[PDB]
Order: C-alpha cells, then sequence, then structure tokens
C-alpha cells in the first residue's frame, strides 16, 4: 500500500512525495495522487478528502458498467486500459479520476508502461497547472508505448514474412505458426487498447472541465492514434496471409 503525491514545487517544477497516510501532513499544490495497492485506509482517504466514491448503483444517475467513462458535475472517472505481461499479454485496468483539479490514479499492480508514464511526467519540460494537464500528457505517452509494441511486432512480422515467402531460413513449421499466432494476438490486443483510448479521449473532449489547450493536444494524439490503428490493421492482414502461405506450404509437403 503506497501513496504518491505529485506537487507543483516553488521552483515551478513537479516533485513526488512518498506519503504516509497515518502520521504525515498533507502537502499543498497537489497535482496528482497515485494509489498503489490501495487498502481501505487509502480509499477512505480520497473519499474523505476529495469526495471520491465509486458505487456501481446509486440514486443520482445510472452507472453503466458497459461504459468506461463517467462524469458528474464535479468529477471525471475513466477506467483506463493497459497491457501487462501475463510473449503473452493481458488486460490491466487503472482507475483515473479528477476531483478538485487533482488527478487520481488507483492501481492494483506495478507495471512497466505505468513506470514510463511516471518518468515522463516527472521529466517533462511542460508546465503542469493541474491534474488535467497530467492526464493529457499520459494519453500521449500511452499511445507511444502502443506504437512501440506495434513496431516490435513489425520487426518479427518482417522476419517471418521473408522466411515464409522466400522459403529462406525457416525453422520448425509448428513453431513458426505458434509465433504467428502469438503476434496476431498481440496485434489484436494493442488495437483494442487503442480503441479504448480513442473513446476515452473523445469523451474528454466533450467535457467543459477540460481547457481548450488540452483538447488541442488530445486531438493531436487522436490523429496519431488513428495512424496506429491503420498500421495495426495492415500488419494483421500480413500476419493472417503469412499464416495461410505457411499452412499451404505445410500441406503441400505432406
Amino acid at each position: 500500500p503506497m501513496l504518491y503525491i505529485y506537487i507543483k514545487t516553488q521552483n515551478a517544477l513537479v516533485q513526488r512525495i512518498n506519503f504516509n497516510l497515518d502520521s504525515q501532513e498533507l502537502p499543498q499544490n497537489i497535482l496528482w495522487i497515485d494509489l498503489l495497492h490501495p487498502s481501505a485506509a487509502e480509499i477512505a482517504f480520497i473519499s474523505s478528502e476529495f469526495n471520491l466514491e465509486f458505487p456501481t448503483k446509486e440514486e443520482r444517475e445510472e452507472i453503466e458498467l458497459s461504459a468506461k467513462y463517467w462524469e458528474d458535475n464535479a468529477t471525471i472517472t475513466i477506467n483506463a486500459h493497459f497491457l501487462v505481461r501475463d510473449i503473452k499479454l493481458r488486460t490491466e485496468i487503472v482507475t483515473f479520476a479528477t476531483a478538485k483539479n487533482i488527478l487520481f490514479t488507483i492501481r492494483y499492480n506495478e507495471f512497466s508502461t505505468f513506470e514510463e508514464i511516471q518518468a515522463r511526467i516527472l521529466a517533462s519540460p511542460k508546465n503542469f497547472e493541474d491534474g488535467f494537464d497530467i492526464i493529457d500528457k499520459m494519453f500521449e505517452v500511452r499511445v507511444e508505448k502502443d506504437a512501440d509494441l506495434l513496431e516490435w511486432i513489425d520487426k518479427e512480422a518482417r522476419r517471418l514474412r521473408t522466411s515464409v515467402l522466400e522459403k529462406k531460413d525457416e525453422y520448425s513449421y509448428d513453431e513458426m505458426l505458434k509465433d504467428i499466432s502469438s503476434l496476431q494476438e498481440l496485434n489484436m490486443r494493442v488495437r483494442d487498447s487503442l480503441f479504448d483510448k480513442r473513446r476515452a479521449m473523445t469523451s474528454l473532449l466533450k467535457s467543459d472541465k477540460i481547457d481548450k489547450d488540452i483538447k488541442q493536444n488530445l486531438t493531436i494524439v487522436l490523429k496519431d492514434l488513428n495512424s496506429l490503428v491503420e498500421f495495426s490493421v495492415s500488419q494483421l492482414n500480413i500476419l493472417d496471409n503469412i499464416q495461410t502461405i505457411l499452412a499451404s506450404q505445410i500441406n503441400i509437403e505432406q
């Protein structure tokens, strides 16, 4: 159970505070509060200090579990999608919320993509005025890491493409089909992760809690996201076709 508080320093920089709920005193100029493995103490903390509760049934509004974005007059909540090792990956969800101009992240595991987000925010030359500015940069970094994974798939697919089409430097046919199947799965997961971020960013653009400058950045990220979805679809077709070509080769050789 760890609680990290990111503040805007007197330097006009960002500083991270590993905060002890039990004994220590709240800092001022809070930008972002990160809860890792929250216990009831940490959940009580954000509710008591920031009026952040997460009921799935309530009187004031219909809470839809078939959505991943919720906004009321005071707060925004996003159940954000990440990929972690299960190369085999699985879905990992991090809860994002905004309250009193502060960004909240509630997470249940530590993972490499989130560590990159932390490092990026802490090192960025950008001047962060509040938590909404943080979430803006976080979407940018998340799309980059998806791009990196698509690029890694591309390297493997090019190797397989050459090997299969030119019948050059082939290994165990079953192994090559297993690898292709692994790459297909990865490609599918990233695209679906990209679609999640598209829906989240599009909803955020519709919020009057988000200033124009952030919406401008989200629009730029949305353009890049669309490029990556296009790239992922092309890549998927290539893998499916290589599978078929390999399957044909296997069959002819029997």
